[PDB]
């Protein structure tokens, strides 16, 4: 616990420079005052899906670096790493052993064997919540040639763990203990919503079993010195459910709501959300994924969400959709919009700095995506070569490119904002939303004598920060 | 816990029988096991607005009873009474002295004097959030015959208190001290959103000043042994703001949400709210007021509120509207629907018990309005004699009427639910929302060995309640 | 053709006068040339639902008459009688035996016993297609004192038959054999869609089992010299499925379609329907029930149906709704509109006569409801006294009331229209839809030299009928 209440950077292990050592150089050169922590997307050996199919959580993939490169970070920064509670790779030791020894294997129970369910009705099959149009089963061939089907939610390389079996808990406890020994204090629980499988249900976020699993993961992480950040993309009510269980929710509602507020110069729905937002959240504008719509339902009226989708889709590549949706003009249809936050704001520096300041004054720990940190645009060339829609938001940066972009004026304004947010003591106090008209936002933090106040005029995208000098009583105005 | 986690009754002092002694006899005869607490609508001497224009909070109106009639409840029951933080009667001693001695009066500062603001721009006049189509100023003639204007938000007999002056706090502290000495442990802060007046703002729920007033009232209440229930009809986010400040919010979102959920056999929105609902709330289905629409915005999509409004209005009396709102079919236009909750549910007994069952299983202290307790219908005849729309929901019950209505089968079902909710120990534990389809709701409470489960099928209006008998160790079914 | 291609009357046995003899006297006095047939609503002993809970089909209720009174109509006229294939009364001999002897009774298999299905999941309960907001089960106490549940779709007095047992088929064949022996040639199969019960389905119109039951009844009917008119209120496609079964469907699409056509002066959807209308269909404008909306879906665009609903409901009594469907302005929500056809047309004599003229020219045998025959208005007092909404369209006519209403000019116009339709030979030929603009309809019938033409101007509600007289070979104009 006692994670630093400072800005955090979200980055790949190899997207800045070529490896963890190059990323460390950039962080130490420019971000030593700007951030207190890092979320490094999965650096384990993985055979699919951008690192999210790990063979093990106990090894660092050699192509990106070593466990020593990771620990260089744990010295100065908080470290947040993924724990893929839902699945492990088919090349993992446990699954390859299941292929080798079949149902005789000790890890046989660790996986979900479809035959236990029996015949599943068409109605019950339709209920299962998956984006893929293919049943969530993979047929695998054992070494003797027997053909058996195991539950597989995502790519064929990812094999879902069976939380009916105790082995899944031992496997999770084993990973958590190793990771925390490396100095990880924040565990991002990926795809936790899929861990419970029950025919006749959605097989997504089944209550109350989902919280019983979450509570166990949270208790074990506490054993080992780590807090938890469970990840769900769905209705905002689940972030509240996470918050109530003393875990960190994600502020996924903030990006689309802030996008709408700046594009329309409306503050009403943003202020309503700030007044009721969950207490211990990690806030984001952009992530490694894409700007997610379901997390804003209820937070934004449906018509406003449709307006945001129609506005953004002109400046973006094709959105990621929920399965067989059909009518793109529908909020229900769209899962994620693929664009860089800067492109969504139309590359207006004042609008982008306004968004980052509002995020930074929002309760919770603010996380800055590396593409956003450098004010990156949509990477159309990478999407064409990789064939992956999300790569439009995952540009590979050369060290020289980072030096060129760090000097950009919009990035310089952002860096001073991050240093203020990371160091000024008022943010350790309590949050006071202030009265404002429907076209501006007023936010403030108070800690004893320390006080900082943010005013954003959404019409003109002007950002004004006033603070109390730590050395002196007189108030001061941050350049922003 | 200072308050009992049991059902509470909301009643007038004189609407069951003619006085507080008649109310006590009814509570003692039929409700002694059913409720742990009582909210009595204002019993002070008052010249307007159904008791909410109190000359003083230190007296009981002689026509309804005596302070001793009040203490008869305080021995066996928790007691919730209103404190009208915003305004006091013009016949109050403080205001009457102000008319007598003018600005020489020691009480002159207690009121808001319009001339201090000077000229008010039409733009600043438009911002002021009040329902009446009249300016919130009233000219009064002092004894010497000079005319001066004081601010008054509601009827002309209610005169707003000035929270710029310490006299307002002193008065409230005086009221809080007297009320708590009589045995009031829960203070409903009526219309607190109006207490801050600032030109250039709405003069409603001005942040962060409105919470500074709330904190002082809460601290004073706590010193005297009372908790606070501040009352706001507005966006649900204000209830979260109250909950965060360790006060009891109102579950005003629940009535419109349940009505839509039962009328349309849809549980989706209700489960989203139950998953994130605020922590220490007092829940209601019907109140003395009317089913209020702004409290459900965002909780229900705009389309569904429109559906609910048109459905109820087609079979009910005229709604209360927001000031000068032309469109009847707009959410923005309707402030309150005038209907009895039993009539809002079409006098379907099964639907009504299902609604109360869901309220009782919702986290927080459930409050039952006296009209709904007797499953009363719309009183159009009372409205015609009175000239008031709110009286459709404020029927006068004769003692003989109460005995016949208590006997109605639907009321007997409700009483059995209230006894179970008020006494079963699982409710002192934690809440477990359960997975269900989009036409049913499944809720449970667990406290160690105690466990109770509610299943409601919204298509067929069936209620199933299962509970465990700890000594037996076996599940039992509570008939409902 | 087994039936005459002439107008038919739909009437109660006791709604004209007090009995069947009174009805016979009115038919013989005024309709001997106007009509060729009669549909007499149930005259059996029945304990619910306006004669549709028959104790037996082999007895005539003594209050309405005797079997000889039925046989009077048969000798000069076609007779259409209901066969309640789905259910029989709980007072029936077969069900009374089951109450007495329980599962030992010879008739136990005749009813549907809910416990055989076992635990029914909430999803499977939700699929069941029933209008009432209650579960489709009725708990009954056997004389031994046991409580068991039997399936019942409608009122508790109607107990659904079990078509998995042979006893149900033996019961129906016995009814059909008796009814035809009395001279009935048309059997209306009431609520036939409910006969198939399968958990996991809607339990409504389960294909192809529903047609196998339909084929069985038709074979029994044809052997005994009767044709079948199965009654289903749902999508038009079911009328086509019935038509291709060599059975007479109902033209239920026509009443709502014609009402929109006349109220909005639009003929396009009507001509689209007339061009593809199902063959061998009995057409209606008004029935003993209310005007049914689902039968017009797809035939009319949803927006126009919405226009019709809002128009009618604004000036009429409450509609019957589909189960738990909040949205009163929605097509999905509304089952039936409760108002007479004359009132549905604003008591406009020209529009009403034009509607009947179009009906009589539509392919198939036209049926005229007795209230429409006398141009009856909404009967609010009968509905106020009965408590049954449908009674607004089921007025009781005294014999003297009939004598003056027959004399009404709009009724005399209709009578001349019925005589022309019942007797002119062209209607026995082939039907020719004619070109017209979107404001008028032109329909024709040709049989050899006989030819008649109908032109309706929907803007001005003018009716022109031209026919040829074969000996003259000269076009003539018919008063209408």
């Amino acid at each position: 616990m006692l994670l630093k209440n400072a800005v955090q950077l979200i980055c790949y292990p190899d997207r800045i420079g070529n490896n963890l050592k190059d990323l460390y150089t950039v962080v130490d050169t420019h971000l030593s005052e700007a951030i207190g922590g890092l979320h490094i997307l999965p650096f384990f050996p993985s055979n699919a899906d951008g690192g999210f199919s790990p063979l093990t959580h106990k090894e660092v993939d050699p192509k990106v670096g070593t466990w020593d490169d990771i620990e260089a970070f744990t010295a100065k920064y908080d470290l947040c790493v993924d724990l893929t509670v839902n699945h492990i790779s088919d090349e993992s030791p446990e699954f390859t052993d299941f292929i080798a020894n079949g149902f005789d294997s000790e890890y046989a129970d660790l996986f979900v064997h479809v035959d236990k369910f029996g015949e599943i009705s068409p109605d019950d099959m339709a209920k299962i919540h998956i984006r893929k149009e293919k049943e969530p089963f993979r047929e695998v061939t054992l070494s003797d040639g027997t053909k058996t089907r195991v539950w597989c939610t995502f790519t064929e390389q990812q094999i879902d763990l069976n939380y009916e079996s105790d082995l899944a808990y031992q496997l999770m406890e084993s990973y958590i203990g190793f990771l925390t020994s490396k100095g990880v204090n924040l565990l991002r629980l990926d795809a936790f919503g899929y861990t419970t499988k029950r025919i006749g249900t959605s097989c997504f976020l089944v209550e109350p079993e989902v919280y019983q699993i979450l509570d166990w993961v949270n208790q074990v992480a506490l054993k080992h010195g780590a807090e938890c950040l469970p990840e769900v993309h769905d209705h905002t009510s689940y972030q509240y459910a996470i918050s109530r269980r003393n875990m960190h929710p994600y502020g996924f509602a903030l990006p689309p709501l802030l996008l709408y507020s700046l594009l329309d110069a409306n503050s009403t729905y943003l202020k309503n959300w700030l007044r009721m937002c969950p207490r211990n959240m990690v806030t984001v504008l952009d992530t490694h994924d894409g700007i997610c719509i379901p997390d804003v339902e209820g937070v934004l009226p449906d018509e406003k969400i449709k307006v945001l989708i129609d506005n953004i889709d002109a400046r973006s590549a094709d959105p990621i959709m929920r399965r067989s949706a059909a009518n793109i003009h529908s909020v229900g249809a769209i899962y994620q919009l693929t664009c860089t936050f800067y492109d969504a704001l139309m590359q207006n520096d004042d609008a982008y700095i306004a968004a980052r300041a509002i995020q930074f004054f929002t309760p919770g720990i603010p996380q800055v995506y590396y593409v956003g940190l450098l004010a990156g645009c949509n990477d159309h060339e990478l999407m064409e070569q990789s064939g992956e829609l999300r790569d439009i938001n995952r540009h590979y940066y050369t060290l020289e490119e980072v030096e060129q972009d760090i000097q950009k004026p919009v990035v310089q304004r952002l860096l001073s904002l991050m240093k203020f947010r990371s160091n000024y003591p008022a943010f350790d106090g309590h949050f006071e939303l202030n009265y404002s008209n429907n076209s501006s936002v007023a936010m403030a933090w108070r800690h004893g004598d320390y006080y900082c106040h943010l005013f954003v005029d959404l019409n003109f995208k002007t950002v004004k920060v006033t603070y109390t000098d730590v050395e002196t009583g007189e108030t001061r105005h941050l350049e922003c």
